[PDB]
């Protein structure tokens, strides 16, 4: 099953937020699952997620044989295997392009406004069932109001 993870402000914007709640809800949800990703997520990782596969969906050559380098979708998935799910963590193109065959999604609705070039591909609720939600004020820690969200395609 292929299933897309991204933390949203208002708009949908992904990308100024300091939320360490988000971090350890992106570790438990991806840890021993494949993680697909852009390349310039890659970049600004800059190195392999432990506990997971890297798979890098990119269109020039890797320059890095400690993950999977992948020309297209459906080269993806085949470079994942035989898993009961695979993460989508991003690149806007990447959510963008893997959204048609996603069963799940798990956002994170930051309550912050913010100016940023990209937005999370808008999914459409007749098709989407929100079987999850988990409010949450902002604190000692995090810096805004959050809530986690699960989706499942209905
Ligand atoms: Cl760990
Ligand atoms: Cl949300
Ligand atoms: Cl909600």
């Amino acid at each position: 099953m292929i299933s897309l993870i991204a933390a949203l402000a208002v708009d949908r914007v992904i990308g100024p937020w300091n939320l360490p709640a988000d971090l350890a809800w992106f570790k438990r949800n991806t840890l021993d699952k494949p993680v697909i990703m852009g390349r310039h997520t890659w970049e600004s990782i800059g190195r392999p997620l432990p506990g997971r596969k890297n798979i890098i969906l990119s269109s020039q050559p890797g320059t890095d044989d400690r993950v999977t380098w992948v020309k297209s979708v459906d080269e993806a998935i085949a470079a994942c295997g035989d898993v009961p799910e695979i993460m989508v963590i991003g690149g806007g193109r990447v959510y963008e392009q893997f959204l048609p065959k996603a069963q799940k999604l798990y956002l994170t609705h930051i309550d912050a406004e913010v100016e940023g070039d990209t937005h999370f591909p808008d999914y459409e609720p007749d098709d989407w069932e929100s079987v999850f939600s988990e409010f949450h004020d902002a604190d000692a820690q995090n810096s805004h109001s959050y809530c986690f969200e699960i989706l499942e395609r209905r």
